[PDB]
RNA sequence: GGAUACUGCGGGCCUUGGGACCGGGAGAGGCCGGGGGUACCCCUGGGGUAGGGGUGAAAUCCUAUAAUCCCAGGGGGACCGCC
C-alpha cells in the first residue's frame, strides 16, 4: 500500500531544518539540519548541506515505508524575516530525486494581521 | 460769517458680506459600550534525538533535569497587516 507523510522545512539565513512526519504531524518519523553535515557554522544553509540532509532524511522514511509526500515550507515570520533562504529549493529537488513522490506544496510562514515590535531599535543595525 | 463732497453724530431703507434654517449625500473628526483577527510569549501533555541560536568570522547564551522542530489543549498582554 502507498503512505504519504509530510516534510516541514525551516529556512533561514542561518540554518536549514527538514522534518518528516505523517499526515497528521504527531508521529515524528526523520529530522535532520544542516548542522549535522558540516563542520563550518557558515556552511549550514549552503544548499548543498541542505540536499545532503535532504537525502538522509528521505532514505530514512522510505526505510520506514514511507512512499509520498506533501510539503510545507517556511520562514522563520512573525517579526522576523518573511522571505525563506536558499537551501529550500535544494532540499525539495533532493527529496524528489531521493525517491519520494510529491504531492501538494505549501508556504507556512506565519504572517501579524499586526503585531509586536523588531529588534532593531528604531534606526535599524548600522554595522 | 459762509459752504456741505468726505469723516463723525442722529433717524429711516437695502441685500451683495456674515449668520440661522430645510433637503439628499461624503468622510481613519471625537467619546461610550459589545464582538473578533492573526501573530508572539509562558505552561501542561503526546512524538523524537543531538545539537540550536547568532555573526564579516565567532563566542557569551538555551540544551541530555531531553532543547531547537511537529501535534492537541489552556492562559495572558499589546497591535489591527494586504486592500
Amino acid at each position: 500500500k502507498e503512505k504519504w507523510g509530510v516534510a516541514h522545512i525551516y529556512s533561514s539565513y542561518n540554518n536549514t531544518i527538514i522534518h518528516i512526519t505523517d499526515l497528521t504531524g504527531a508521529e515524528t518519523i526523520s529530522r535532520w539540519s544542516g548542522g549535522m553535515v558540516v563542520k563550518a557554522d557558515r556552511d549550514e544553509p549552503s544548499p548543498y548541506a541542505a540536499m545532503i540532509a535532504a537525502r538522509r532524511a528521505a532514505e530514512e522514511a522510505m526505510e520506514k515505508g514511507i512512499t509520498g509526500v506533501h510539503i510545507k515550507v517556511r520562514a522563520p515570520g512573525g517579526s522576523k524575516s518573511k522571505s525563506p533562504g536558499p537551501g529550500a529549493q535544494a532540499a525539495i529537488r533532493a527529496l524528489s530525486r531521493a525517491g519520494l513522490r510529491i504531492g501538494r506544496v505549501e508556504d507556512v510562514t506565519p504572517i501579524p494581521h499586526d503585531g509586536t515590535r523588531p529588534k532593531g531599535g528604531r534606526r535599524g543595525r548600522r554595522v
